[PDB]
């Protein structure tokens, strides 16, 4: 029963929030083979992948906690990487962009 329409929902608007990520960028966690300190710094790492696993195991009880996952893949970026590198840029505009979404979403689950 993923057939609720609050279910369905948080679906379509995660499916909103990755087309913005037009690199593909934040579908999968930071790979800690490429990237060794990643700990260190993030205390919880958050990505699409992640959140699609999460929707699916229902873990998702309202849409505050959804739209919080969104926001740790963006803050983490922004806090993990310096200003002059691709992440750093594609987090802005995915804050930018995803804010919207976001806004719109929020909207309907409201209304529920
Ligand atoms: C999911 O792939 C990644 C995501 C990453 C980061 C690194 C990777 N992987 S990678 O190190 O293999 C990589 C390095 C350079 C580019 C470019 N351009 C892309 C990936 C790094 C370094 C930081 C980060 O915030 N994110 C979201």
């Amino acid at each position: 029963m993923q057939l609720t329409p609050f279910l369905i929902l948080l679906r379509k608007t995660l499916e909103q929030l990755q087309e913005k990520d037009t690199g593909n960028i934040f579908s999968e966690p930071v790979p800690l083979s490429e990237v060794p300190d990643y700990l260190d710094h993030i205390k919880k790492p958050m990505d699409f992948f992640t959140m699609k696993q999460n929707l699916e195991a229902y873990r998702y009880l309202n849409f505050d906690d959804f739209e919080e996952d969104f926001n740790l893949i963006v803050s983490n970026c922004l806090k993990y990487n310096a200003k002059d590198t691709i992440f750093y840029r594609a987090a802005v505009r995915l804050r930018e962009q995803g804010g919207a979404v976001l806004r719109q979403a929020r909207r309907q689950a409201e209304k529920m």
